[PDB]
């Protein structure tokens, strides 16, 4: 499995001077990689796109036309969907479909919900409109 | 941005190397294949070519179409023949100016000059245009 500067300078959105530079701004910042990539002109679609790739998420381009399922959103509490960033918005072939906020969270998301599950990833202005449909108050 | 080529904006973006570029200009003395066709085919990605020639042109790249719902009062004003050659799909209105996405950033002003209108110009890679295309003008 390759790490997100390697996918990205393969893909060519970086080079090796610029990722080695992001490395080394990091290591005195403490930022995470992707968010000084995309201060340096990486685009956000194309950091979420090579994050999906690397923990098997589908990234949405868009949630627009998602209607949420409010059955498959019964299955995590509203606080938790927030707090997970996660958002079930459907059932497909026996797997409920949730979109993430944050790859890094695959794994407690699919550790609780505990059943097959399709994971799909989104931006964070798409994913908060796609949960405060999902999740109204 | 409008003022600059191709080869200097993606330089100036960080997503094409000086090397890369020169090489890119040096077949195409021998070949005279379109500049970004070159480069992407040597390892540019096509969204990082699309979203510069977006620049260049003063558009607006659209990630993606598949929000979009095409008004049919909007579409009217293109013939399909023309909305497919032109590469152009008239999406909507917005402020009195008509939203028009177009496949290729080199039809803006043809385009342009055909609607005779104020207009909001978008540029879509092609797999989003013609998705887009098929919803606002099926056969
Ligand atoms: N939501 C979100 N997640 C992000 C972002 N940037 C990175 N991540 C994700 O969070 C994990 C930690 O990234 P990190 O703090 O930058 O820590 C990274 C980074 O310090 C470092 N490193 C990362 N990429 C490379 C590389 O290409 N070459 C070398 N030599 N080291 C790398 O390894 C550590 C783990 O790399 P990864 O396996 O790819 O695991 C990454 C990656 O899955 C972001 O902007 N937003
Ligand atoms: N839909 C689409 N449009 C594309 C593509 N590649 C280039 N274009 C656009 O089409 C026009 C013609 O580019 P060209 O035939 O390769 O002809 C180019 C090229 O031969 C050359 N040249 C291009 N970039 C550079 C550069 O950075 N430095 C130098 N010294 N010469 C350049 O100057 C001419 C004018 O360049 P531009 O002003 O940027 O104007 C470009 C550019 O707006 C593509 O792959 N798809």
């Amino acid at each position: 499995d390759l790490k997100l500067g390697e996918l990205l300078l393969q893909k060519g959105w970086i080079s090796r001077e610029a990722l080695e530079e992001a490395l080394v701004e990091q290591e005195k910042t403490g930022d995470l990689l992707g968010r000084i990539l995309v201060r340096k002109g990486l685009p956000e679609e194309a950091l979420y796109r090579a994050l999906a790739e690397q923990k098997g998420l589908e990234f949405l381009e868009s949630t627009e036309g998602i209607v949420p399922d409010p059955s498959a959103a019964l299955l995590l509490l509203r606080s938790d969907a927030l707090r997970y960033g996660a958002v079930p918005i459907g059932f497909q072939n026996g797997e409920v479909e949730v979109v993430l906020s944050d790859p890094r969270h695959k794994e407690a998301v699919a550790q609780l919900l505990n059943r097959p599950a399709r994971f799909y990833l989104a931006l964070p202005q798409a994913w908060e409109e796609l949960f405060r449909r999902a999740y109204p108050q």
